[PDB]
């Protein structure tokens, strides 16, 4: 239904670009409707003890930012750790208080996935910008 | 003991300074022996449900970093949120993979407090630098 895109792992309709005056960002290359799946925030799904271990081990200054997103799913606390400098576009989508992408928890076979959903219609060539949807 | 230093918020023994090449840091103005209490990482103590609402409402870009520290306490997941720019020095202590300060969970009347203890002897004049508590099965 929508699990198909998650399992796919494809990241279609977006590309990397220099936003002139902004620096790096992710750009829509196709039109999105409100409600459409945009992209997964891909990362290791881990419990909170492993998250504390990884956090303590990563050789990163906290001033450069954190890729570890905590959330609660079915009474349990999880972490999606995108620290690995992957080639996934989801973790390079920039933030904005008034974004065109909101976060959603999507469950497949009991496993939570952190995905971005279009919160409005988006034009080809627009910058994809996320907000914490809650 | 450590506990009245914490509830008092008195943070003596350290001072803000600009370090050559680095910018703001916190400096030891007295000696600390290994194991001594240094400072609390002080913030609002909140449950994760409110951590997520706060995270969603802050107009902060993630590339300048996050003051929100998640941990588990007995049953629940809590968060220490030091986002607010306060008078408190714990949140300004820079990070290092080879620092002189370790985090630990210190409890006071059933409330978790995330504190920095000295991981080695610190001389006055040294910059305080923190790492997240090491995990070992040793004494
Ligand atoms: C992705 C891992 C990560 O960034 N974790 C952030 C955890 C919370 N943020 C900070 N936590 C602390 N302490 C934890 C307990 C002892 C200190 N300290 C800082 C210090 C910071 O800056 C100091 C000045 N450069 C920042 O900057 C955002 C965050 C945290
Ligand atoms: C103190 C709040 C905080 O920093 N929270 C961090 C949450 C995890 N970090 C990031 N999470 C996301 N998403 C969560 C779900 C949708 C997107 N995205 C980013 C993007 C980032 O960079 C964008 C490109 N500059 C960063 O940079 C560290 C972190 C997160």
């Amino acid at each position: 239904r929508i699990d198909e895109l998650i399992e796919s792992g494809k990241e279609e309709g977006m590309k990397i670009d220099l936003i002139d005056g902004k620096g790096r960002g992710v750009i829509a290359t196709k039109q999105f409707s409100r409600g459409d799946f945009v992209v997964e925030y891909h990362g290791d799904l881990i419990e909170i003890t492993d998250a504390k271990k990884r956090e303590a081990l990563y050789a990163q200054d906290p001033s450069t930012g954190c890729y570890m997103y905590y959330f609660q799913y079915l009474s349990k606390t999880y972490c999606v750790d995108a620290t690995r400098e992957t080639n996934r576009l989801g973790r390079l989508i920039n933030h904005s208080k008034s974004g065109n992408c909101q976060t959603k928890l999507h469950d497949i076979d009991g496993v939570p996935h952190l995905i971005l959903i279009a919160s409005r219609d988006i034009a080809a060539g627009e910058e994809l910008l996320y907000d914490y949807g809650d």
